[PDB]
């Protein structure tokens, strides 16, 4: 039962572990990673800031968990260069998988499905 | 240059403020729905002001973090049960972010508005 956004610390962990497994994976830039490793970190200070408010439910992580990933799936789909969009696609996905096995050692696979078909949806878009 | 929320920082920040104000005289949402979406509204737009004040808020930086917003408001309205049918919660998110359009621009960009209230769709069938 334990997710990302069951508290602060743990969507902070998912934050961090996924751009830590991503940086070690292909399909990206170095460019492509500093503008998502920046958002990752502007994340992790917001969820610190709604922690020592008290705003930190559950379902504000839950909402911020998804504007993370969606930030991710985005840069992917927007920015040119680093690689096919299917290999930066499975790249998050395998990010995403990983970073779920080092947090709550549970993988919510329809979660990652959501932000793959995010990648596809934003890719339309432009 | 600089005259929209995708390349200026502040019409951003004003752009998600906007996009709240329209959004609380429109119905479909309970008291908590309301509170998540401004409270997330909120921690984006001091993300924003964080990173313009280190001159980190480039555009690319800044559709992501808008894409995210839009993302997150979808995903409040998708997946928190309650205040309306889905059919009204989209309905009033494409009025709200009308607004915010009319606010900061005064063009409403109607693809942006299609992609959120597709993403409300998405999220809702992912439960």
């Amino acid at each position: 039962h334990t997710t990302p956004w069951t508290n602060p610390g743990l969507a902070e962990n998912f934050m961090n572990s996924f751009m830590q497994g991503l940086s070690s994976m292909p399909g990206f830039t170095a460019s492509q990673l500093d503008d998502m490793s920046t958002i990752a970190q502007s994340m992790v200070q917001s969820i610190q800031s709604l922690a020592a408010q008290g705003r930190a439910s559950p379902n504000k992580l839950q909402a911020l968990n998804m504007a993370f990933a969606s930030s991710m799936a985005e840069i992917a789909a927007s920015e040119e260069g680093g690689g096919s969009l299917s290999t930066k696609t499975s790249s998050i996905a395998s990010a995403m998988s990983n970073a779920f096995l080092q947090t709550t050692g549970v993988v919510n696979q329809p979660f990652i499905n959501e932000i793959t078909q995010l990648v596809s949806m934003f890719a339309q878009a432009g």
